[PDB]
């Protein structure tokens, strides 16, 4: 349309969308219960992303935000997304090392509080304190990282993927915050079609990439 | 009031009541572990139901959406229901089977994806494209049909009822794309107040109805 | 600032958080899983409730609700904290005792409609309707408490940290109704400023009390 982020919202709605057959069918077939459940996580996450990528690019899951005095263009329908996708994200590492179910809670509940607050910082029109948010998020998302690292005899094909996994979360999840103050929700140094353009790369790398690491991996079988 | 819909909102509102202190006063004296599951599940459904009836009832639960240049009266209360009382029905299947943990994600997932883009679309102001939400949310619909008839030694009596409640999902869960289809959200063939009573009907038989078959059942208990 | 209660959600914000850090550091190095599983419980908790406090600090998380012919200051962040914290404080007295999960979601959904049935009182623009929401979710609330009370061979250890605990969930929990009813949320008889006091130390002594007086004893130890 006249939102040049267009096509980087069409592109990732496409990609995401093709994940999601890739990885249904890939799981036609899968009797074992333990990668049913990897099957299931893993192809919900770039399910519920296409449609919060198609809701972006047909305009509805964008909001205007007053703040600087300008109306700044805030996707807020990514907050929607991730706020499911990252705890199954989590949920799938987690599995994964069969961590403790009190471990699980704390990671869904810290993820919960990452998006939620940025979503508060995404919505925010008073500028100061939209990085407050984001500082609080952040420090949700280094106690996750924190606890992806230092928390967890798992069969050698487990520790294997797993350390995988996680060096990919790591990485591509700690660049999300960058994005967010650089762009058009924080110091509004990069232009939201190029903010757009990083946040569906990393997407397509945390979901569809990710899920193809893990779905290939045996350790997902009893 | 002057909303002619208002005699099924109310009547709606009576009925969901009804059946939950019914449901209420039934499963009280259960111990059985089993049992307890299905009946909390299948209280929780219709007071839920009661809460967005009644709100439905009292205006609260109701929006104006701009779409064709008019003012369209949008019951987005239905969905704020249908978010958790579905895959509350859902589970009560499940747990019937003893399904996988993966099966169960799957399925209250889809769910999710089925009433999250049914809410989008009803909130969509351009026109065309709430019929795009339309179709995406009843392919996850199909999906989960599918999986109620494709993806399940039950002793006899669960079959039996599992069996039972399956035909009786897939038939009422199946009108409402249809409902909404030509009803008040989409091509505005049905009236709002047609449409609010065949809502009514599916709501009631498809929550009190089912419920009714279910908790009169061996199959509840171990 | 010029809202006389900015004192107390200041220091709410600050007691919140303070908690926060000190059940985090705290629960640093317990390695028996049941334990940690109320560790993570009971550090969420006043960590998700520090985020509403600030978020009610910094204004984002209050509305104005013309009811009366008044414009009436909501703070809804309220509600987006009692929606997780509550179900959770309930997940602590059923871990401690073991209850049957049927329990466990009697106790969650129950809380969900107590909770979302006083956002929607909260929101309500006719006055006396406010109050209809007001006791459906005092029903709610007294379900509940009767389960406490009614539905549940610990060992003794258990028994006598769950019996202090119920006592302080009644007694506290119990007052929220009445401070809502007598405050700017109901009929207006107590200010603003006093109710938020008011709450305050509801929600200190329900969440930071609680847990102290939880995460003290062996009962959450395996
Ligand atoms: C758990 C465990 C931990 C809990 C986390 C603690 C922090 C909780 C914060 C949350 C608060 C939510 C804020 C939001 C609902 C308030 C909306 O008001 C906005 C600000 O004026 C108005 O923006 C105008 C538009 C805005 C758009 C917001 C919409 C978003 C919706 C995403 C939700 C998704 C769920 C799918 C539902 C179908
Ligand atoms: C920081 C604590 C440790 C965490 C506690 C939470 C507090 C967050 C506050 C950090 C800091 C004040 C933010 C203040 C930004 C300030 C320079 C705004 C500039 O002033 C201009 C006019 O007043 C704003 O117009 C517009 C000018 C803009 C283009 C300037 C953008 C501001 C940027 C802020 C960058 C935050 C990162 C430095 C934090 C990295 C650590
Ligand atoms: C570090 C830790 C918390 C930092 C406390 C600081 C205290 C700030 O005092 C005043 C500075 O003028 C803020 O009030 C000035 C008026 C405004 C009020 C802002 C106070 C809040 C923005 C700070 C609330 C605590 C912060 C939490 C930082 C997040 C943490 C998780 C990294
Ligand atoms: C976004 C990209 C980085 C852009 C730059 C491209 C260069 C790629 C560098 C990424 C890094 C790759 C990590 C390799 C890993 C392999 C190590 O595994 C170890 C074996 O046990 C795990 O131990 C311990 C594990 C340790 C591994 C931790 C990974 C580091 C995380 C880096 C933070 C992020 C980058 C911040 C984003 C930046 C763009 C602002
Ligand atoms: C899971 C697993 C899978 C996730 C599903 C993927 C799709 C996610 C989509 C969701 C997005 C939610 C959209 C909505 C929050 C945005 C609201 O903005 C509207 C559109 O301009 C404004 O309408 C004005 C009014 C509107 C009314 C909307 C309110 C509704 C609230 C229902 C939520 C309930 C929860 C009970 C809370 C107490
Ligand atoms: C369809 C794909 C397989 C799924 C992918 C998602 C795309 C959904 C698009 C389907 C289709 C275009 C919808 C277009 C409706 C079109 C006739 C609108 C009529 O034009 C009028 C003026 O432009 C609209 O005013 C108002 C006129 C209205 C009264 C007309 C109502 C439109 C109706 C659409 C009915 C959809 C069902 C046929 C789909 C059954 C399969
Ligand atoms: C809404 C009503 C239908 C309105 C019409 C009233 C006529 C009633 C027909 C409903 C049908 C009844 C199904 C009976 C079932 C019994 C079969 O059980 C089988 C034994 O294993 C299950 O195998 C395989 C099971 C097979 C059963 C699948 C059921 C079919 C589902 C029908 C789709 C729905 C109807 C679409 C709504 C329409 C009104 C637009
Ligand atoms: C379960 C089990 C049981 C389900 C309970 C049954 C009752 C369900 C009722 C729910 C309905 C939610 C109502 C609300 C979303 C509608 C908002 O419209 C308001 C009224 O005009 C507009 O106020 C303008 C502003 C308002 C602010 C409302 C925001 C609040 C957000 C709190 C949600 C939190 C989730 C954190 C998300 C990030
Ligand atoms: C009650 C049933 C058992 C439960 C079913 C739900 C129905 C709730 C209705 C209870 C009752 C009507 C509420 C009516 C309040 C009425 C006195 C309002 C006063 O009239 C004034 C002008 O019309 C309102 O202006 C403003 C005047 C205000 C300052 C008056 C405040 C009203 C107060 C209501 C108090 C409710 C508690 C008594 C309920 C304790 C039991
Ligand atoms: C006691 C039980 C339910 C009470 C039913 C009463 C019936 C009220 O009849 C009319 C009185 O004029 C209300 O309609 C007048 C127009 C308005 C409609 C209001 C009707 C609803 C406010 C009542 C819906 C049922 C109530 C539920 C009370 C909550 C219960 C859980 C304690
Ligand atoms: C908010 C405060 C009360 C303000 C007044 C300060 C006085 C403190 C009184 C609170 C009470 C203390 C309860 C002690 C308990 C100890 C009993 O344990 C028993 C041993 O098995 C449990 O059996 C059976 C257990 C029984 C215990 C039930 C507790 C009662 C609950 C009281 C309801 C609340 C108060 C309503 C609030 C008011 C301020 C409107
Ligand atoms: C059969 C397998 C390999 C997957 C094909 C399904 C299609 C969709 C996603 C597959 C590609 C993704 C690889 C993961 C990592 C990346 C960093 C993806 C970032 C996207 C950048 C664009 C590059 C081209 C693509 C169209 C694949
Ligand atoms: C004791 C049992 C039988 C239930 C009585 C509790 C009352 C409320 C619900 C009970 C009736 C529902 C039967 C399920 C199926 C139906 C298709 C219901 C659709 C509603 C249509 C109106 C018919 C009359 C009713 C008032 C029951
Ligand atoms: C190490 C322990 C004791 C806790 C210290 C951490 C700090 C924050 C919360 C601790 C205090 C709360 C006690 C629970 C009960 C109360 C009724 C709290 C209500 C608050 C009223 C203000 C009183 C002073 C306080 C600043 C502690
Ligand atoms: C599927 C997409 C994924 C894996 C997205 C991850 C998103 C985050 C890790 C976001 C983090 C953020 C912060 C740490 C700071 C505030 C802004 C956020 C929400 C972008
Ligand atoms: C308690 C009520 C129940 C069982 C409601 C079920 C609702 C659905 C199956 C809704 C389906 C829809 C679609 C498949 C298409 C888009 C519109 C919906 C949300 C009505
Ligand atoms: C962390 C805070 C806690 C424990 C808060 C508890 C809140 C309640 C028990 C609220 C109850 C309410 C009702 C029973 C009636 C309507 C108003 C409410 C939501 C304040």
């Amino acid at each position: 349309t006249g939102r040049p982020e267009w096509i980087w919202l069409a592109l990732g709605t496409a990609l995401m969308g093709l994940g999601t057959l890739y990885f249904l069918v890939k799981g036609m077939g899968v009797s074992d219960p333990d990668a049913k459940k990897f099957y299931a996580i893993t192809t919900l996450v770039p399910a519920i992303a296409f449609t919060m990528y198609l809701s972006m690019l047909l305009g509805y899951g964008l909001t205007m935000v007053p703040f600087g005095g300008e109306q700044n263009p805030i996707y807020w329908a990514r907050y929607a997304d991730w706020l499911f996708t990252t705890p199954l994200l989590l949920l799938d590492l987690a599995l994964l090392v069969d961590a403790d179910q009190g471990t699980i809670l704390a990671l869904v509940g810290a993820d919960g509080i990452m998006i939620g607050t940025g979503l508060v910082g995404a919505l925010t029109k008073v500028y100061s304190y939209r990085f407050v948010w984001w500082a609080i998020s952040t420090a949700a998302m280094l106690y996750i990282l924190y606890v992806l690292f230092f928390g967890f005899s798992m069969r050698p094909e487990v520790a294997s993927t797993f350390k995988v996994l996680r060096n990919v979360t790591v990485v591509l999840w700690s660049a999300y915050p960058v994005v967010w103050l650089i762009g058009s929700e924080g110091a509004g140094i990069v232009p939201l079609n190029i903010e757009t353009l990083l946040f569906m790369v990393l997407d397509v790398s945390a979901k569809v990439g990710f899920g193809l690491i893990l779905l290939r991996s045996r350790a997902i079988f009893g």
